[PDB]
C-alpha cells in the first residue's frame, strides 16, 4: 500500500491517446449573444464533464473562443465529443450548451458556462452542475437533459435556500454523490435527500429534494458547514475544489478533489507551485458530512507536457468527469486549462 487501500490511486495515462479533445480553429457558431459567428473552441478546449448515453461516453467540454486577444477574457461554451470505448473520441461541430437570450442571460453574458459536472438518475434525468460567469460574480447552477443536447436553465443551485440568502454568493465545482447499481452509476439518494459537495477554496455539502433546488448545510453561528478545507504544507495548500461526482464505495463515499499548491513554505515544495494536483478523502456512508481520512499526497500530478504548461503555466490535471465504462473507471480532466485528457483505472488488476 503506497497510499491507504480505500483509494483510487491506479489511474494511468493509455498509450497514445491524450489529449483526446483539442482546439479547434475551424468550426463555427451563429451565437445568440454575439449575434455573430465564433469560433467558439478556437482557443482552448478543457475542464469536462463525463456521463454514459445510450452505450457511449460522452465528455461536455468546457470551450473558448477567440472574442479577445491573447490575455483578454474570452466566453466559455461546452463542446460534446462522444465515444464507444471511453478512449477515442469524435466530436459535434457545435456547442451543446452556451449563454443565450434566455432567462439566465445576466447571470452568464459574456463569460458563459464554465466546469460541468453531469450524473444521471435511474430514471434517465442528467443533472448537470456548471458555473455561471457574468465576469462580476461566479454562480453553481443547474441544467437538466434526457439526450444532453436539449438542456433546460433553472438557474442559481443556492437560489431558493434561506429565503435566497445566498443567490449572490461566489459558487462553484458541485459533486453530486452518485452510486453503482447494477453496474450503472445514478445519483443516490441517502436519508430521503440527494447530497452534493461542492467548493473552491473549500468543501461545503448541500442536500437537495428535487435536484434542482439545493440547501448549503450551516454550523451553529450559520456559516458553511467546512467538511474540506486547504491544508498548510500539503499538495491541497490553497484550495480544496471538488472534481467529478462523489461515489459511493464499500469503503463509504469517496470524493475525487483538485488541490492547488501554494507558493513558498505554506505549500509543499514538492510540488509545483499553484499547481493542481488531484487528491481523495472518504465521507461516512450514512453521514456525507463525516471525514473519515484524506490523502496527504496527491494521486495524480501534471505529468505530461501538455499538462505542465499551457492557458495555465502553473499546470493542471483539473479531474472533473469520471464513468465506469466495460469494468474500468474513466477520468477525464482538463491540462494546464487547454486540453482534455483521460486516465484509467481497472478496480480488476
Amino acid at each position: 500500500s503506497e497510499f491507504p487501500d480505500w483509494a483510487w490511486a491506479d489511474f494511468q495515462r493509455p498509450e497514445g491517446i491524450n489529449p483526446i479533445v483539442s482546439p479547434d480553429t475551424t468550426t463555427v457558431f451563429y451565437c445568440p449573444m454575439r449575434q455573430d459567428s465564433v469560433a467558439w473552441e478556437s482557443s482552448d478546449t478543457f475542464n469536462p464533464a463525463a456521463t454514459i448515453y445510450d452505450g457511449k461516453v460522452v465528455v461536455l467540454y468546457r470551450a473558448e473562443d477567440n472574442s479577445a486577444v491573447g490575455i483578454g477574457s474570452r466566453t466559455s461554451r461546452l463542446g460534446y465529443a462522444y465515444s464507444d470505448d471511453g478512449l477515442h473520441f469524435n466530436r459535434m461541430t457545435v456547442p451543446v450548451f452556451y449563454p443565450a437570450d434566455d432567462n439566465q442571460k445576466e447571470l452568464e453574458w459574456p463569460g458563459g458556462c464554465e466546469d460541468p459536472r453531469v450524473a444521471v438518475t435511474e430514471d434517465g434525468l442528467y443533472v448537470m452542475l456548471y458555473t455561471q460567469w457574468n465576469r462580476k460574480q461566479a454562480r453553481l447552477a443547474v441544467a437538466t437533459s434526457r439526450d444532453l443536447q436539449i438542456w433546460e436553465k433553472y438557474g442559481p443551485a443556492f437560489a431558493k435556500a434561506y429565503g435566497g440568502r445566498f443567490f449572490d454568493e461566489f459558487s462553484k465545482s458541485a459533486s453530486i454523490v452518485t452510486k453503482l447499481v447494477d453496474g450503472k452509476q445514478v445519483i443516490a439518494k441517502i436519508d430521503g435527500k440527494y447530497w452534493m459537495y461542492w467548493g473552491e477554496k473549500f468543501v461545503n455539502v448541500a442536500t437537495s429534494t428535487d435536484l434542482i433546488n439545493w440547501e448549503p448545510m450551516l454550523d451553529e453561528k450559520g456559516d458553511f458547514l467546512k467538511v474540506i478545507t486547504p491544508r498548510e504544507g500539503k499538495f491541497d495548500s490553497d484550495l480544496t475544489e471538488c472534481g467529478p461526482p462523489a461515489i459511493m464505495t464499500d469503503k463509504g463515499i469517496l470524493l475525487l478533489y483538485n488541490g492547488k499548491n501554494k507558493s513558498g513554505a505554506e505549500g509543499d515544495t514538492l510540488y509545483t507551485a499553484n499547481s493542481y494536483c488531484a487528491g481523495q478523502a472518504l465521507f461516512d456512508a450514512k453521514d456525507p458530512t463525516k471525514l473519515i481520512d484524506r490523502l496527504d499526497k496527491p494521486f495524480y500530478i501534471p505529468e505530461s507536457d501538455f499538462e505542465k504548461s499551457g492557458q495555465y503555466p502553473a499546470g493542471t490535471v483539473f479531474i472533473e468527469g469520471l464513468v465506469f465504462h466495460n469494468q474500468k473507471w474513466y477520468l477525464y480532466y482538463g491540462c494546464a486549462d487547454s486540453r482534455v485528457a483521460v486516465a484509467v483505472y481497472d478496480p480488476f488488476k
